[PDB]
């Protein structure tokens, strides 16, 4: 095609990322008469998510997915997105960064430092705890060996809980639950479903403790160069599948637990609570370490109403 496009994720085949990326690719191909298509390369085949962002830094992949909190890498006060237990519910993680001081200057800088416009935000679900042992309170949580992936947020929702965190890839997390190499990990229930986790995992635990957003990314180094009707297609596109992939992750947070129960999982509800309490300290941390920009996020965000 005139433009032979590429498009990363480290989710599978089976995911809700993938069906709204395929959606996105098929609404692209149509809407641009057949001058764009975009090939998806799925499972971190290209590597991870800050590999893959890195490309499009570079012009060499052209869109990928990103949560707003993996700025936290550039900027550290948006870690604020992560913080476990701060940002209520989506509609919150939609209004922090559209239409807050602080999340409109983030998208700004994206732009800016990092080579990449935000065509769009999704949302990715809440994140749960899953393990080889139940999880009725806080207390099971003391010693957990509880996979997390390579960010800062979740190492801290990890120990600041009690638990043992073992950072690693989201492509290792299957074979290290099946072996019992680690005895947990947390992920919204699609990733659980997508990864098949609920194989090589008894329990679920709703912790509910950090809520994730899914951000359109494209390369600036591709987007400059399409003619500015195609610009339009490309956008039009993921706010279109912005919607759908939200969707698909709020239904299936309505539906998932009777599939998981169905497939053997056991489910459990611990008191949230103390889950709540012991984040307290790593707020303070967080306000120590980034100073006035971050009291002033945090203080940004804790205004928003959740209430749509
Ligand atoms: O490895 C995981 O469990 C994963 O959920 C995979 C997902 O594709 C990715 O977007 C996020 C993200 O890297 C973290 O939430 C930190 O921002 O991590």
């Amino acid at each position: 095609a005139d433009y032979d496009l590429k498009f990363g994720m480290n989710n599978g085949t089976s995911s809700n990322e993938y069906k709204a990326a395929e959606m996105f690719a098929k609404e692209v191909k149509e809407k641009s008469q057949g001058k764009i298509e975009i090939s998806l390369y799925p499972s971190s085949q290209l590597g991870d998510d800050r590999a893959m962002l890195k490309q499009l830094k570079d012009g060499s992949l052209d869109f990928t997915f990103a949560e707003s909190a993996r700025f936290q890498l550039f900027y550290p006060e948006a870690a604020v997105f992560a913080l476990p237990y701060v940002i209520s519910n989506y509609n919150v993680a939609q209004k922090a960064l559209f239409d807050t001081e602080f999340g409109k200057d983030l998208i700004k800088k994206m732009d800016k430092d990092l080579g990449v416009t935000l065509l769009s935000q999704a949302y990715n679900g809440t994140r749960q705890t899953t393990s080889n042992r139940a999880i009725n309170s806080i207390a099971d949580m003391k010693g957990l060996k509880l996979r997390v992936p390579n960010a800062a947020t979740n190492l801290a929702y990890a120990k600041y809980v009690g638990a043992s965190p073992t950072p690693m890839a989201f492509s290792e997390v299957y074979l290290a639950l099946q072996t019992n190499a680690v005895d947990g990990q947390e992920n919204p229930l699609a990733a659980v479903q997508a990864q098949k986790f609920y194989e090589v995992q008894k329990f679920l635990a709703m912790t509910n403790h950090i809520l994730n957003d899914q951000l359109y990314l494209v390369s600036n180094e591709t987007y400059k160069e399409l003619p500015e009707d195609l610009q339009k297609v490309v956008k039009d596109a993921a706010e279109n599948a912005a919607k759908y992939h939200t969707k698909l992750f709020v239904d299936g947070e309505k539906d998932l637990v009777t599939f998981f129960e169905k497939q053997g999982v056991k489910i459990t509800h611990p008191d949230l609570v103390p889950f709540k309490e012991s984040m307290k300290p790593y707020y303070a941390e967080f306000v120590k370490q980034t100073g006035q920009k971050g009291e002033s996020a945090l203080k940004q965000i804790e205004a928003i109403n959740p209430h749509h």
